DNA sequence: CTAGTTCAAAGTTCACA
DNA sequence: TGTGAACTTTGAACTAG
């Protein structure tokens, strides 16, 4: 055998997780993005159909998509605090 | 019992006041590290769970109005 | 006498076509 | 623009005895 060190990766786009955020093991990507758009109750719109496919490589590319496939995953809206 | 900072649940006697585990924390801290805060508004911010960590000043404020004694966190 | 500590998960910044 | 790597506080759980 091998020895084995834990890596956890983004549950919503597959990226390295640097921990556990806002309830779901996530990147700091898909972090920032779930607080900045909680924060000012952001609303996107998919210029495709609502199933663009969410990973490293594509996050960037729907907003819309990429916020329902947070929630989808279980990230809490609640866990977003007030600004310091 | 109730945290008289912030109106959260308190874990018991800290300092001299209830207080939650935060207001202990924060107290602690400010003490330690012997710090200042300045307010971002007009030094009446409301303290309560969700909004503690709006100003620093007013909750320090709120820490020694309760009761909380600077005399009681260790030093170094 | 009536205190102490840790560190994940909250927070915020700032370089970049 | 809006992102995300790299940073600073916070507080739930727990310590010694
Ligand atoms: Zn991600
Ligand atoms: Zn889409
Ligand atoms: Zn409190
Ligand atoms: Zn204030």
């Amino acid at each position: 055998g091998s020895h084995m060190f834990t890596k956890h990766i983004c549950a919503i786009c597959g990226d390295r997780s640097s921990g556990k955020h806002y309830g779901v093991y996530s990147c700091e990507g898909c972090k920032g993005f779930f607080k900045r758009t909680v924060r000012k109750d952001l609303t996107y719109t998919c210029r495709d159909n609502k199933d663009c496919l969410i990973d490293k490589r594509q996050r960037n590319r729907c907003q819309y998509c990429r916020y329902q496939k947070c929630l989808a995953m279980g990230m809490k809206r609640e866990a977003v605090q007030e600004e310091r």
